[PDB]
């Protein structure tokens, strides 16, 4: 029983060119951490949706001030070198959790403990490519006039209402949420 | 440690009569309430160094949760009134953010049956008027102090622990300055 206004909403002015799944977070996102951590909300709608579809996943700036600032560039590093899966868990963690991310140098000692040289994270943080990344997630935020985090976009036209769901059960609530992404998707 | 309003502590603009001496707000959502109970243990540190006869109280909050989280104050409820909180407290924190194994009320009521209580008995305590008003205390407290996050705590519902605010560089340092405030605190 899909109705808009209840498992989504839809975009005034949709974005066109957009990728077909758009995740924005932030490391310093609470409902970000559960949504990564305890639900796995990326790793359940990917299972779900077919093999085709691509998943994209940002971070924004808007939350942590200059930390935040870093991060979103710390993210841009992680796309760029293809290590999302390596360093997802300890920034949330040190952000979050054990509150020891405090400083860029405390993000490069995470990349640095996951098992990324050096070497290679410097060149990636300092390169051209990395800054164009950083305008990439800014500009995809500002294109559906993003206000908050978590939030998820279907082919620039939807954007997913988890408020709108059933919170009883995680398990109920990921198949709600990652249903509701297959359906957006098809429509 | 040399103490000043506004650096350790701060002072309520609107203090709460009738609250409990030491105050402490947390959810078994919160990976930082996680850090401060399972790995600091700030409650228990905090507690070793309260004067005789200063009792420690701790409720549960909902800024994460939705309704599974209604469940778990309720079910923090059921602990309090069943005096088992120090039994439950471990295997409710690893089982919805480590095993996440908790995903529902009845994974909360499997715990407590785990941990010795017996399932007739949970019911009771789960339907029982005294959880029911344990909640409502919990939600009550929590809009006293005007509680915008957790972990917090407070003391004599007139003064709220800052950790921004103290040295988080070494975490056994961290906990020994956080617990000597609460003492100090208390003391006043
Ligand atoms: C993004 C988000 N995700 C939530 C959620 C997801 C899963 C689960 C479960 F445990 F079941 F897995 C619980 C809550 S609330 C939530 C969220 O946006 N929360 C709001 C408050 C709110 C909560 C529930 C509503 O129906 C309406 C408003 C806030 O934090 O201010
Ligand atoms: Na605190």
């Amino acid at each position: 029983q899909y109705e808009d206004g209840k498992q989504y909403t839809t975009l005034e002015k949709p974005v066109a060119g957009a990728p077909q799944v758009l995740e924005f977070f932030s490391f310093f996102c609470p409902h970000c951490y559960q949504f990564e951590e305890v639900l796995h909300i990326s790793d359940n709608v990917k299972k779900k949706l077919p093999e085709g579809v691509k998943m994209t996943k940002y971070h924004v700036n808007f939350m942590g001030g200059d930390l935040g600032k870093d991060l979103t560039q710390a993210w841009a590093v992680a796309m760029a070198l293809g290590v999302e899966d390596k360093v997802t868990v300890p920034l949330f963690e040190g952000v979050q959790k054990t509150q020891t991310i405090r400083s860029a140098s405390d993000i490069r000692d995470v990349f640095i403990n996951a098992g990324i040289k050096g070497e290679e994270y410097d060149a990636a943080w300092n390169s051209f490519v990395v800054k164009s990344l950083v305008a990439q997630q800014e500009k995809a935020a500002a294109d559906v006039q993003l206000r908050g985090v978590p939030a998820m976009f279907v082919n620039g036209k939807y954007q997913l209402n988890p408020q709108g769901m059933d919170t009883s059960n995680m398990d109920v609530f990921v198949q709600q949420y990652a249903d509701t992404v297959k359906y957006l998707s098809e429509k």
